[PDB]
């Protein structure tokens, strides 16, 4: 509680600078470093702790939004092409085309036992979307079978993505804002923190 003031003070001292670039985004990711051979930090849990999280969320979450979208994302360059999805998974038109920027990446301390952390702020600026003419195999692709539960100033995304045959499982948290610059605040910060740390530590 005190300590979790203190991070989350800290955190708003290294992204205050940030708030006013247009198309800011900040999410706090689980995850666990050395799961993987050739990656440091990996931001993927276990199958059955995604549904021990699911449920968790369905019940005491289940008067907020859920939405439900199945994507095909195409890295290009840099770049990031989003597409719809038919009823058999396969890509139809291309929906966004957004470059993804690291401004300010922070670990969080965590309990022994639980999900890492990881705190990012990025930009993700959209982009000329003449550049689908690309195709939506133009690069590596993940297929993103995606859960939103948006709760007030936050959105929970429970994603199970498919890259290359292998299912992977991701949990984060966002920040729904109207203006960030003048919406995440402190108090913001430290009750993402809070929010992030229950599903790091469901067990
Ligand atoms: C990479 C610089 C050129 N470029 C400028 N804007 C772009 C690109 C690009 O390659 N790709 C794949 C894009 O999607 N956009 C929007």
């Amino acid at each position: 509680d005190a300590e979790q003031r203190a991070v989350a003070k800290a955190l708003f001292d290294a992204v205050n600078k940030h708030l006013s670039n247009p198309f800011i985004e900040v999410e706090m990711r689980l995850g666990q470093f050395k799961v993987e051979e050739d990656a440091n930090f990996t931001a993927c849990v276990s199958t059955e702790d995604y549904e021990r999280i699911k449920t968790y969320l369905m019940t005491e979450m289940e008067n907020s939004s859920m939405t439900r979208s199945v994507t095909h994302d195409v890295s290009l360059r840099g770049w990031r092409h989003t597409y719809a999805t038919d009823e058999n998974g396969n890509p139809t038109r291309c929906v966004s085309i957004v470059r993804k920027k690291r401004l300010f990446v922070k670990n969080i301390v965590v309990p022994l036992g639980a999900y890492n952390l990881r705190f990012a702020v990025s930009t993700e600026t959209p982009g000329d979307l003449r550049f689908s003419g690309a195709g939506p195999r133009a690069g590596h692709t993940r297929l993103k079978d995606r859960l939103s539960i948006t709760d007030g100033m936050f959105r929970y995304d429970m994603t199970q993505v498919t890259e290359k045959g292998v299912l992977m499982h991701e949990v984060e948290i966002e920040g729904v804002f109207s203006s960030h610059e003048k919406q995440l605040t402190e108090s913001w910060l430290e009750e993402l923190l809070r929010r992030a740390m229950r599903l790091a530590t469901l067990r």
